[PDB]
């Protein structure tokens, strides 16, 4: 199983930092969304639901640093609070094609509410596969703005 981020090359596991453009004000109440979807992508490596490969997010997932925010985790169809507090339903990849992976970040504040380059949210995801021990690996997105985003 691959995943790649914004076509840079292939990763197999371990922690990878995911940058974002986001609107750079927001208002009280008013929610920010972070379209994950167009950044990361995941592929079967052999094709042909073979050795089919099983994601899912993990509890424990949270904001980082923003512990006070709330929010919300799409995935897959499902909306979820945020930070998860159980597993998330699990997306099936078997062939050989990128699926970007089905994922967006909804956050609401509770000044400068993000800054520039601090990791926002760490996403554990788990993947194993069909065959054999199905071989599991554990992936962490470390979600960063490029640009502070503030509110009046
Ligand atoms: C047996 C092995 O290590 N194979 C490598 C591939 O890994 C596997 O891929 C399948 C389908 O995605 C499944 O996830 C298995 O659990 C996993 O072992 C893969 O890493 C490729 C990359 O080119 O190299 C070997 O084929």
């Amino acid at each position: 199983f691959s995943c790649n981020v914004d076509g840079g090359s292939s990763i197999g596991a371990g922690t990878t930092s995911v940058y974002v453009n986001l609107d750079p004000v927001i208002q009280p109440g008013q929610n920010l969304v972070v379209d994950l979807s167009q950044h990361i992508s995941c592929w079967n490596d052999y094709g042909g639901w073979y050795d089919t490969d099983h994601i899912n997010l993990v509890q424990g997932s949270a904001f980082a640093g923003l512990q006070s925010y709330k929010g919300s985790l799409y995935w897959n169809n499902v909306t979820y609070p945020f930070p998860l507090t159980t597993n998330t339903n699990v997306l099936d990849i078997g062939d050989k094609t990128p699926m970007p992976l089905p994922l967006k970040l909804y956050i609401t504040p509770v000044g400068v509410v993000i800054k520039a380059g601090e990791v926002i949210a760490r996403i554990h995801m788990y993947k194993i596969a069909t065959l054999g021990s199905g071989n599991p690996r554990n992936f962490t997105w470390n979600i960063i703005s490029n640009n502070s985003v503030v509110m009046p």
